[PDB]
RNA sequence: UGCGUAAUAGUAGCAUGAUUUAGUACGAGAGGAACUGUCAUGCCGGAUCACUGGUCUGUAGGUUUAUUUGACAAAAUAGUG
């Protein structure tokens, strides 16, 4: 009866995100939380911007 | 003289809470209203003294200090002792 997307999340941008979705609507919204391996992105964290 | 009018002017009541609605509507939950009804309350105003309190030259009674009037008596003065 269940309809899947497998849409990548980061870990750190969910901080009790599975957990409202979850109890907000329980059924139309199951999210089941399995890893797989860390997406790299073009981007440089540094600390201060020079010139 | 009475009983009246009423131009002109002034003019007054305002604000809350509890409950009823309703743990309702609304909201995934967290929470959480209103119209309406009732009982009250804050300040504002206009009166009144039945109660309660306040006050006392009612110099109304009661008490007592000092002095005076021989004593008791019953009074006086002490600016209402």
């Amino acid at each position: 009866d269940m309809f899947i997307i497998k849409a990548v999340l980061p870990v750190a941008e969910s901080f009790g995100f599975a957990d409202e979705i979850r109890k907000r609507t329980s059924g139309l919204a199951s999210p089941q939380l399995v890893f797989s391996h860390w997406e790299i992105i073009p981007s440089d964290p540094f600390w201060v911007p020079t010139t």
